[PDB]
């Protein structure tokens, strides 16, 4: 038992991290088969960054302008192309550590592991959720762009994020591995705002089930509510609406604990209206919404 | 910027995880050079577990009773010996992925990354602190024993933990890689209690500095206190005493923020006496003590 924010083991992704240099700018890149993927603004100069015309900038480059380093070994670039906000560099060597992989775009409310890298060298791994407003609450410093986010299913790495930007509020924005931004952001040196955010209701309920499985029961009550009346309270507290599919997804956790989803919703309503009264749930003094139902089942099945 | 609980990249340790089977019992093991390390109670039968005489149990074993599997490839055991609560199995093949490593025992208050493994296969990575009472608040299921904890410095993996037990309270206990338990626990199928725990004061202060670096300032005040008077308040709230070495260790963070350690102590005293008044620090509604000063500097230097 125990419930901890947990990342996927990162070794399969570590074996794919390289360093891409163009001019004086060096970013992280992702080497899969004979292609390296990196943020396209590696081709920018300090003068270009306010509003680059990237098509123009890249037409003015050739293969020999890109230095790709995999460890101490330099990779020969033999082709280049634009992939929305990602640059694709064809190299003459397929990565021998390429895992089974795919490129999958995730939904707000889903989680993934981030492998933070600096100078092509992995530095830390952590978990985070795609917020409803398409930002992530990450931890990224100068030099981190091109770090990727991913999930692992059996042997397959599903890459879902490459890092590009930090907003003025200190949250982070990036693209899928096709170079398409999550949310209304652009890869320019400008201050950009996200939309208002909301709390991921289905994840809060999943985490309350995790708590019960781990012996935290003080917030439970004999009461139940209806879906409509729950969502009336949810809207008041800036919580997302709960769907029947959300209920159905919570079915297994409901069955494991013997607590109907709408019974747990009555606990959440009381927590939202009354606070915690100085108590904690799974070591937190607030309602946590960055664990999916899948994340919970992965740590709590069989407890 | 941003501050997230962050583990070390796990790939160097992933390349060392194997599976050790004795009889019907299979545990995780750690393969470094030509030695596999695992919890000694892999040799136990259901009848032996209440109070095994491990010396007797192991004398009754020979090399061919141990099946070591590294992936699909079986490793030939050519020697065995007892190492306190760890078994050492000599195999005929040195692990070609052995990283630079050492075995280091950590102090309460220090942090490390855990690579949770089941059936020799890595499943998740997370960070945790050795509590003052020598337990860890982990996430471990049936089948997890032999999973290890570690820190990485440059290229060197310092292994500090191998997992053995879950206490009745749901916290976890284990040994260093020499097989010596952290705390007053024994490897028997018995319910065991830890000593009372305390809050790691120096880590709370480190995390308050992390908060300031990340723009959370509401808890600051123009006041300062003395070390003696702070520790009088700390003792009241079950916080560890703050030493001058703790102050000295916090020096860099003090210099980066321009906030004297004893000035921050006055903020902590007010937080301890007044609570948060419904506000958060770095996304938490309680005072967090599982980040060391080193952990903070690693994410906040240069912000
Ligand atoms: C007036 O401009 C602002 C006003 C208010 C907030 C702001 N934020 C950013 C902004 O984020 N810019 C992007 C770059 C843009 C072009 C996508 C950027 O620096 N990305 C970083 C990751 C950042 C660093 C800090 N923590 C992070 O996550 C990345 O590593 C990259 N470095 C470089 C360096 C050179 C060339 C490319 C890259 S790409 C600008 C900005
Ligand atoms: C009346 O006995 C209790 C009363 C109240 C609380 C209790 N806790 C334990 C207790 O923890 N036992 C140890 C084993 C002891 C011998 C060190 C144990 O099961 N370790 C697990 C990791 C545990 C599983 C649940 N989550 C965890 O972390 C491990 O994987 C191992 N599995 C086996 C299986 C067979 C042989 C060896 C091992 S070693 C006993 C106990």
């Amino acid at each position: 038992s125990g419930f901890r924010k947990m990342a996927f083991p990162s070794g399969k992704v570590e074996g794919c991290m390289v360093q891409v240099t163009c001019g004086t700018t060096t970013l992280n890149g992702l080497w899969l088969d004979d292609v390296v993927y990196c943020p396209r603004h590696v081709i920018c100069t300090s003068e270009d960054m306010l509003n680059p015309n990237y098509e123009d900038l890249l037409i003015r480059k050739s293969n020999h302008n890109f230095l790709v380093q995999a460890g101490n070994v330099q990779l020969r670039v033999i082709g280049h192309s634009m992939q929305n906000c990602v640059l694709k560099l064809k190299v003459d060597t397929a990565n021998p550590k390429t895992p089974k992989y795919k490129f999958v775009r995730i939904q707000p409310g889903q989680t993934f592991s981030v492998l933070a890298c600096y100078n092509g060298s992995p530095s830390g791994v952590y978990q985070c959720a795609m917020r409803p407003n398409f930002t992530i609450k990450g931890s990224f410093l100068n030099g981190s762009c091109g770090s990727v986010g991913f999930n692992i299913d059996y042997d397959c790495v599903s890459f879902c994020y490459m890092h590009h930007m930090e907003l003025p509020t200190g949250v982070h924005a990036g693209t899928d591995l096709e170079g398409n931004f999550y949310g209304p952001f652009v890869d320019r040196q400008t201050a950009q705002a996200a939309g208002t955010d909301t709390t991921i209701t289905v994840n809060v309920l999943a985490w309350l089930y995790a708590a019960v499985i781990n012996g935290d029961r003080w917030f439970l009550n004999r009461f139940t509510t209806t879906l409509n009346d729950f969502n009336l309270v949810a809207m008041k507290y800036n919580y997302e609406p709960l769907t029947q599919d959300h209920v159905d997804i919570l079915g297994p956790l409901s069955a494991q604990t013997g607590i109907a989803v709408l019974d747990m919703c009555a606990s959440l309503k009381e927590l939202l209206q009354n606070g915690m009264n100085g108590r904690t749930i799974l070591g937190s003094a607030l309602l946590e919404d960055e664990f999916t139902p899948f994340d919970v089942v992965r740590q709590c099945s069989g407890v």
